[PDB]
């Protein structure tokens, strides 16, 4: 085998931004990347197609994943609700980076963020289980519709996702 890849076509309020791909390491945390590849493809009947980044901070991170509520209040995994943290092995080394959003310990849905900088105050708290592969650059772009609180200027979604290796 070998880690599956992810990607994402971004969106501002309908122009196309560009791709962004993911590793998900799958070798060090299986049922974390099982969990985002499946939500990714759609294959269970839900998943990311269609919903938006409704929180990303410039210098900090984008997070998305709720395509449920479309708040950030919810979501969920493809193992009923919520999932236990399955380790804390890899660490927010620096931009890239995609890690599990939750509400505290073993809360893991469907909500992930992708750090654009080292965040080490989230390791061991939030689970590290991918990252950015090609279009850091789109990230980059993303990252400039959003704000301090984490309000976004337009409405980034993403228009397509899959799964490409």
């Amino acid at each position: 085998m070998v880690n599956p890849t992810v990607f994402f076509d971004i969106a501002v309020d309908g122009e196309p931004l560009g791709r962004v791909s993911f590793e998900l390491f799958a070798d060090k945390v299986p049922k974390t990347a099982e969990n985002f590849r499946a939500l990714s493809t759609g294959e269970k009947g839900f998943g990311y197609k269609g919903s938006c980044f409704h929180r990303i901070i410039p210098g900090f991170m984008c997070q998305g994943g709720d395509f449920t509520r479309h708040n950030g209040t919810g979501g969920k995994s493809i193992y009923g609700e919520k999932f236990e943290d399955e380790n804390f092995i890899l660490k927010h080394t620096g931009p890239g980076i995609l890690s599990m959003a939750n509400a505290g310990p073993n809360t893991n849905g469907s909500q992930f963020f992708i750090c654009t900088a080292k965040t080490e105050w989230l390791d061991g708290k939030h689970v590290v289980f991918g990252k950015v592969k090609e279009g850091m650059n789109i990230v980059e772009a993303m990252e400039r519709f959003g704000s301090r609180n984490g309000k976004t200027s337009k409405k980034i979604t993403i228009a397509d996702c899959g799964q490409l290796e």
